[PDB]
């Protein structure tokens, strides 16, 4: 997984893509797993912009809710 | 798949590591498939407790 440039002009797109091929697609929800430790690396994203960078993945009490 | 000793004392706990290294972790669902027969080996469980 990859960001194409940064955030200097609000472009924090993320693709993924193998290590031989160039071929930039949207990110899949069964593609990634859930992990109880976390680093000083990753990235601390929270809740609303969780839909940003992954449209996929879907919260079930946000929708019930409202 | 496996499960950590048994219900001995309630301790019920599945968990998904490699079949080389030992890291036990919470399953996801996307991991697993539906099949249409079932064996008498495996534990015939309830939805409650899904
Ligand atoms: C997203 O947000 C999280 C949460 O902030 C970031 O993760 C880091 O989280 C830690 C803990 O809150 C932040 O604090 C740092 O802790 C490091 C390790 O913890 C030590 O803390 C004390 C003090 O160092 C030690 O005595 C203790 O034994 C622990 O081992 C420290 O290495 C850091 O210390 C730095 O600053 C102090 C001054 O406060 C200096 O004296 C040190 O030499 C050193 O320079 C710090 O205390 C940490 O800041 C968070 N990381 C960052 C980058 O902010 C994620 O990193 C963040 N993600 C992104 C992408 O930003
Ligand atoms: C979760 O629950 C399920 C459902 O009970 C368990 O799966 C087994 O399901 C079968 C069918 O309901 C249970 O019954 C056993 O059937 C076996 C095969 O079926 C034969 O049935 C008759 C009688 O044997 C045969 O004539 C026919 O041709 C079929 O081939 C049998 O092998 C078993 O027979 C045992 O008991 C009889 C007495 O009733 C003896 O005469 C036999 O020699 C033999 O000892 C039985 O009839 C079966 O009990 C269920 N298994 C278990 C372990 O209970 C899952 O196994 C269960 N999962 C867990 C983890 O418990
Ligand atoms: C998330 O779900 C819980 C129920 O477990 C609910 O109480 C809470 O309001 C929900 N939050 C949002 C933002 O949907």
């Amino acid at each position: 997984l990859f960001t194409h440039e940064l955030q200097n002009h609000t472009a924090t797109e993320y693709f993924v893509s193998s290590r031989r091929m160039f071929e930039p697609r949207k990110p899949t929800v069964s593609d990634f797993v859930q992990i109880e430790s976390c680093v000083v690396t990753y990235v601390n994203l929270t809740r609303d912009q969780l839909p940003d960078v992954i449209p996929d993945y879907i919260d079930v009490n946000k929708t019930r809710d409202e």
